[PDB]
């Protein structure tokens, strides 16, 4: 069965403006920002930029792949798509 999302879980997440977005749940640093109640530290894969979303916008990456995976034009898009295939786990700071 699915569980709450954890660090390390990868997703498709959703940001105004931007297409469903290739991404990952992050950890949170002690004595770092925490987000809101409900929310997550989502990391975006090409960009590198992080945002707290809530569950509402978050698409496990499995399931979502064949609807969102599709490259596009979007600035840092299709680096994202190929940081989460091929090293979701790494380092990229």
């Amino acid at each position: 069965m699915p569980h709450a999302f954890k660090p390390g879980d990868l997703v498709f997440a959703k940001m105004k403006g931007y297409p469903h977005w290739p991404a990952r749940i992050d950890d949170i640093a002690d004595g770092a920002v925490k987000p809101p109640p409900n929310k997550y530290p989502i990391f975006f894969f090409g960009t590198h930029e992080t945002a707290f979303l809530g569950p509402k916008d978050l698409f496990p990456y499995d399931k979502s792949k064949d609807k969102y995976g599709k490259p596009n034009k979007r600035k840092g898009f299709n680096e994202g798509l190929w940081e989460i295939q091929n090293n979701p786990h790494a380092s990229y700071s």
